[PDB]
């Protein structure tokens, strides 16, 4: 897309070991599934046009940005060794509609209700067999 916004991250490299566990496949059959197909989901389906939306200063305060577009991507092509990893891309999420935004604003509402249902998901995560 426009030059003005940032390449994505990064989902496939091969130099990156991996591993599917029991947790990761949680992550995507049950944690992701639950988020993706919420009705507050889609702000949070891909990247941020930052163009489009107008917002030529999202990526001077975003430097680590983050959607569960992306986040699919790995799960799908098994990008992680562990599942803190993923957990901690669905924060970073998070923390970047919290510090973009303000208190009250539609998108953080829509943030805050995936959050709780993100953290009732992970307070359920099994042990890693
Ligand atoms: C209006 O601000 C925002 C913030 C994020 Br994160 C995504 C889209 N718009």
């Amino acid at each position: 897309g426009s030059h003005m916004n940032p390449p994505p991250p990064e989902t496939s490299n091969p130099n990156k070991p991996k591993r599917q566990t029991n947790q990761l496949q949680y992550l995507l059959r049950v944690v992701l599934k639950t988020l993706w197909k919420h009705q507050f989901a889609w702000p949070f389906q891909q990247p941020v046009d930052a163009v489009k939306l107008n917002l030529p200063d999202y990526y001077k305060i975003i430097k680590t940005p983050m959607d569960m577009g992306t986040i699919k991507k790995r799960l799908e092509n098994n990008y992680y060794w562990n599942a803190q990893e993923c957990i901690q891309d669905f924060n970073t999420m998070f923390t970047n509609c919290y510090i973009y935004n303000k208190p009250g604003d539609d998108i953080v509402l829509m943030a805050e209700a995936l959050e709780k249902l993100f953290l009732q998901k992970i307070n359920e995560l099994p042990t890693e067999e």
